[PDB]
């Protein structure tokens, strides 16, 4: 069972990761994780990808692909894998096909931008301790203040409404053609594609995956 899980930043597609992992007994894999696990290994690619990172240049599509083919070749991927957040472009996806890395399902965790914004800007945090809150779901006992210390709560620079919005616009701009690519690939029978609605409750989204997957 080989699955590609896609979704906008802050949509929360990771909320179904462990379900898929336990359902079909497969590891979760991201380009970020293997970038490190490669350097950790004495692999040539690891040493290669290490130099590119130390020099602060983007990792080439060919090198990332090589790391992927290397990653899924390991024994933990005997029954498949869960590929999280990759590919991100059509060249990358085609490069996976050019190297014969097919997948069974392409899942698109979909959440409207406005909802994502609403979720994120609602966050509050106690920076020095790292304690997190949220105006809904988990508000502090004393309004605007940390339960433990009683100090005023703040917000992350990474959660600024203006910052989050640019991230989404950028993401859609970069992912739009790729979604159509896999949807068309599905019409060609090369893989299966399904646009999952991530606005419903977790338990409901989970049950929808079982009808899509099996």
């Amino acid at each position: 069972m080989r699955i590609i899980l896609l979704g906008a930043p802050g949509a929360g597609k990771g909320t179904q990761a462990q379900f898929i992992m336990e359902k079909y007994g497969i590891p979760q894999i991201s380009t970020g994780d293997m970038l490190r696990a490669a350097v950790k290994s004495g692999s040539e690619l690891g040493k290669q990808a290490k130099d590119i990172m130390d020099a602060g240049k983007l990792v080439t599509d060919e090198l990332v692909i090589a790391l992927v083919k290397e990653r899924i070749a390991q024994e933990d991927c005997r029954n498949g894998f869960l590929l999280d957040g990759f590919p991100r472009t059509i060249p990358q996806a085609d490069a996976m096909k050019e190297a014969g890395i097919n997948v069974d399902y392409v899942l698109e965790f979909d959440v409207p931008d406005e909802l994502i914004v609403d979720r994120i800007v609602g966050r509050r945090v106690h920076a020095p301790s790292g304690r997190v809150y949220h105006v809904k779901f988990n508000p502090p006992k004393v309004e605007g203040k940390d339960d433990v210390t009683g100090e005023e709560l703040t917000t992350r620079k990474d959660d600024q409404e203006e910052t989050v919005r640019k991230r989404l616009v950028e993401y859609h701009q970069m992912t739009a053609a790729l979604i159509g690519y896999y949807s068309k690939e599905a019409e060609a029978g090369n893989t299966k594609y399904a646009k999952v609605d991530g606005t419903k409750p977790v338990a409901e989204v989970r049950a929808d995956l079982e009808k899509i997957l099996g």
